[PDB]
């Protein structure tokens, strides 16, 4: 039927329940049954997989009104975040925002991070349960979380919702994050308690970064660089708006959301994969010996760049854990292929997935394999010998061949990407200074991955040793 259908027993369910346990390996039988191309009915909805490079082109290069991505996303995400702000306005609305949120994260910006977040995984690790004594054991993801959440609030957020988050500005972040229930992915407006508790912490939320901005105004100042002092006047539009209070309020907490999805599981996995590799780990803690320096001066913004090892650590996690696998868009206009029977049809969805590419034979030897070292011969933040365009929010990759996307392409491609580089370097190399990690048990392997929400994280309860250098 159109581009061919995969064989499922019920209606609307359909493959849903293949999917949501694996998107990976549902999508490599896919490939071996009906090669690059299959449609599938994903919640009562058709949704077709253009796999590979030439697929993952067609959808983020995809044409404005031919697929569109606010009409999948606005009725999970605009109860979350707030109206008015990335889905809940056409794209030319998006590139704008996104243009305030660039802006804001500017090399100088960056610099003025790391003492902040490295100044906040030293004081968790003096301070919290979490790492008492010299040797332990430590449940990595929620010890992750908290350590990620920290150092993005201190440095992005500012100094007030940092320290809300001693305040219990936590339960609310928690309650807001049930917005993400995979129940919601038909039910968002349906008033289960969860999302009666998300509406409440959304309504708390906004009003409390509305009082932040606002008194600082009663004060008519500037601290230092943040987003949201950027946002405050960081603020104007074409047409010649101030960002109004409500819009930075809710820009502010998609962007907290958007840090603590990927950030968060990407550092954890990061922390496991080590656990398995104390090898890679000392590898890792001689290097900033070597091109540190033996006294092991403070992280900068420069000597992070000199950090390459490190740097390979972090993108060959992304390359098998990058926790986004797929990337869906409304099919508005029937679709014409490259050089191929098919046409995609109107009410149809389309899926890229990244990661596919990126455990590839085809792109990538032994690709199952985590090993740092194949990337002896490159080097980048996400980098390419190919295309650039300007969507709105300054020249950024078109230039999106890459099996490797682990930051998406196009006119939606991840903006935070520096930002994550430039955090997850500098909690990796602290937490590389301070300690060893090992498996806990003698017995060894690396934990699974629930896909099961939208984004991929570490399945387990998953603890591990920790033994302490001094
Ligand atoms: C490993 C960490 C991260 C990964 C893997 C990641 C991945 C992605 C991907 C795949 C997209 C495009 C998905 C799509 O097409 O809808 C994206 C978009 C985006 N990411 Fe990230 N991201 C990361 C970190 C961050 C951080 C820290 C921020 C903000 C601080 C951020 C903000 C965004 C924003 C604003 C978009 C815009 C999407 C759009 O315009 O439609 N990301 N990210
Ligand atoms: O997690 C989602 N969005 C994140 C992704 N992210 C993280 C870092 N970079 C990107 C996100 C992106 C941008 C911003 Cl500003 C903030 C965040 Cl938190 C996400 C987004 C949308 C959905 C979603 N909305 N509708 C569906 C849907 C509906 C029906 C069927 C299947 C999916 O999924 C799920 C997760």
């Amino acid at each position: 039927k159109t581009p061919p259908v995969v064989f499922h027993w019920f209606p609307f369910i359909g493959s849903t329940i293949s999917y949501g346990i694996d998107p990976y390996k549902f999508f490599f039988d896919c490939r071996a049954k009906y090669g690059d191309i299959f449609t599938f009915i994903l919640l009562g909805k058709k949704t077709t997989v253009y796999l590979g490079t030439k697929g993952n082109d067609f959808i983020l290069n995809g044409k404005l009104r031919d697929v569109c991505a606010e009409e999948v996303y606005s009725p999970l995400t605009t109860p979350v975040f707030g109206r008015h702000v990335v889905y809940d306005c056409p794209n030319a609305k998006l590139m704008e925002q996104k243009k305030f949120v660039k802006y804001g994260l500017t090399s100088d910006a960056l610099r003025s991070y790391v003492p902040l977040i490295t100044d906040e995984v030293e004081s968790f690790v003096k301070n919290s349960p979490a790492f008492q004594g010299h040797k332990g054991v430590f449940d990595v993801c929620k010890t992750i979380a908290e350590i990620t959440i920290y150092t993005a609030s201190r440095s992005l957020q500012g100094k007030e919702v940092r320290s809300k988050f001693d305040s219990t500005f936590a339960e609310l972040y928690h309650n807001l994050d049930m917005g993400f229930a995979p129940i919601n992915f038909m039910l968002p407006w349906a008033p289960l308690p969860h999302n009666r508790k998300r509406d409440a912490a959304q309504r708390k939320l906004t009003e409390t970064y509305m009082e932040i901005i606002k008194a600082r105004r009663q004060a008519g100042s500037k601290k230092d660089s943040e987003d949201m002092v950027w946002n405050l006047m960081s603020c104007v539009y074409k047409n010649g708006t101030p960002v109004p209070d409500e819009e930075i309020a809710h820009m502010m907490i998609a962007l907290l959301m958007a840090g603590q999805h990927s950030s968060s599981s990407t550092a954890s996995w990061i922390v496991l994969r080590l656990a398995t590799r104390p090898d890679i780990m000392e590898e890792l803690y001689q290097e900033q010996i070597r091109v540190l320096g033996s006294d092991l001066p403070p992280l900068t913004y420069d000597n992070l760049q000199k950090l390459d090892l490190h740097a390979k650590v972090i993108k060959e996690t992304l390359r098998l854990h990058a926790p986004i696998h797929s990337i869906i868009r409304a099919v508005k206009n029937p679709m014409a292929v490259d050089g191929t029977s098919y046409v995609i049809p109107t009410s149809h969805n389309v899926l890229s997935s990244p990661g596919v590419t990126a455990r590839s034979e085809e792109h990538f030897p032994n690709p199952l394999e985590w090993n740092p070292h194949r990337w002896d011969e490159n080097i980048a933040a996400s980098a390419e010998d190919d295309e650039k365009v300007d969507y709105g929010y300054g020249l950024v990759s078109k230039g999106t061949n890459s099996p490797y996307l682990p930051f998406g392409a196009g006119r939606h491609r991840c903006i935070g990407e520096q930002f994550a580089y430039l955090q997850l370097g500098t909690i990796t190399a602290v937490l590389v200074r301070l300690f060893r990690f090992r498996n806990l048990p003698g017995v060894d392997g690396i934990p699974d991955t629930d896909y099961s929400s939208l984004f991929s994280k570490p399945l387990g309860r998953s603890f591990v040793e920790f033994e302490k250098r001094h």
